[PDB]
């Protein structure tokens, strides 16, 4: 069992640094970022000891296909506004290499990205306001994985 | 259950704004901030739809004691992964929350990005919650700790 975190075209340097921190906090095995729009040098200021993740672990790809090679399962994420829940994860990911895919702050994921995913995970939240900030959604999912 | 979120002396405007967003994402009942250092005007930018949360819902107090009045239970938080000594008697994990907070008004108390909660703030609390994470680096960014706890509460 190996977990790859894939972040697609992140825009906010704070979000990218916060995600890098979380990769260390929750011992995620692999970390890929597709065509980042955020300034990575600025992201490092938000990363605390996740700076090491940015510098040694993070793989930067220009295209989505190159971020999702050589895994057994791909799980995309979206809020209910735009399908499985975190409680489903343990059963699906047991003894698998799995990629968890998170989308852009402004626009989420494209049709390609969703087509290439096996499941779509939503974090239950206020139906009136179910959209979490990107890095907070990542943290919740990584916490759930750690619990397992 | 009724939940009061208490944030002690937040320093980062991004953290304060992100917390305000989470308050709306997870329908927290009461939101107190003790002596904020962050620029509240700047924080509103990170609050997305949490902006109404800051402007109207959020209560500011000068002192810790005023933020934890009139609740049944006070649950402080800390990143200390292997507590020793007397504080062990207060230590809890998230799995313990459901049983502890049933039919109660509970304050969940988070500390400063720089230095966390003081020893006396923890002494004034009933329990000390650790969120499990890498024992070599368990220290979450403040707003991410808040999001994980609020998600755990929502589940329940
Ligand atoms: N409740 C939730 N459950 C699962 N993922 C979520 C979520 N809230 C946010 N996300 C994650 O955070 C990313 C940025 S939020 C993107 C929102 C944007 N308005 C849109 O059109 O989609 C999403 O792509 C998803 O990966
Ligand atoms: N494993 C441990 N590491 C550090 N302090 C611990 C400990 N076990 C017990 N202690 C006690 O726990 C107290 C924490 S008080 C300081 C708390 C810190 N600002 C925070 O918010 O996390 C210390 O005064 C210390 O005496
Ligand atoms: N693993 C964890 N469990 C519980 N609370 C955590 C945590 N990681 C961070 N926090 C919360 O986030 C706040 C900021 S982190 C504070 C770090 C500080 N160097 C210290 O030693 O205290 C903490 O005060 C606590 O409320």
């Amino acid at each position: 069992m190996t977990i790859r975190l894939v972040i697609v075209e992140p825009e906010g340097a704070y979000n990218l640094g916060f995600i890098a921190r979380l990769v260390k906090n929750f011992l995620i095995d692999e970390f890929y970022v597709v065509n980042p729009k955020a300034d990575i040098n600025e992201a490092i200021k938000f990363s605390a000891k996740g700076s090491e993740v940015i510098e040694k672990m993070m793989k930067i790809t220009n295209n989505f296909d190159d971020a999702i090679r050589d895994v057994d399962l791909k799980i995309a994420t979206s809020s209910i506004a735009d399908s499985i829940r975190p409680i489903d994860l343990e059963r699906l990911i047991k003894d698998k290499k799995v990629a968890f895919i998170f989308g852009r702050e402004s626009v989420g994921l494209t049709r390609e990205e969703i087509a290439k995913s096996d499941f779509l995970l939503f974090i239950p939240a206020n139906p009136e306001y179910p959209v979490l900030n990107l890095s907070h959604a990542v943290g919740i999912v990584l916490y759930e994985l750690w619990r397992n």
